[PDB]
């Protein structure tokens, strides 16, 4: 076997707004209001939270989604993907 989906990450910064995140969670990641909350707590507390596990091209555009979405709300969010 070779199991390859990506995990998708995003980073804490000082700047971007709480609800923003969650807003994001619950849209591109379609998170529930509590998981969508834990999460956002998290990146908050640890400084990184894990969004959810795709396929690579889902991945990629989850990702390229929260950035686009972080810059058009001027806020410094980061997001990325990596291998599960």
């Amino acid at each position: 076997q070779k199991p390859s989906l990506y995990r998708v990450l995003i980073l804490n910064d000082d700047y971007t707004p709480m609800e923003f995140v969650v807003y994001v969670l619950e849209r591109f990641f379609n998170k529930s209001r509590e998981d969508a909350t834990r999460i956002m707590l998290h990146v908050h507390q640890n400084g990184v939270g894990v969004c959810g596990v795709y396929t690579y091209e889902v991945a990629e555009t989850k990702v390229a989604q929260v950035i686009d979405s972080a810059r058009r709300h001027q806020h410094p969010l980061q997001c990325t993907m990596e291998k599960d």
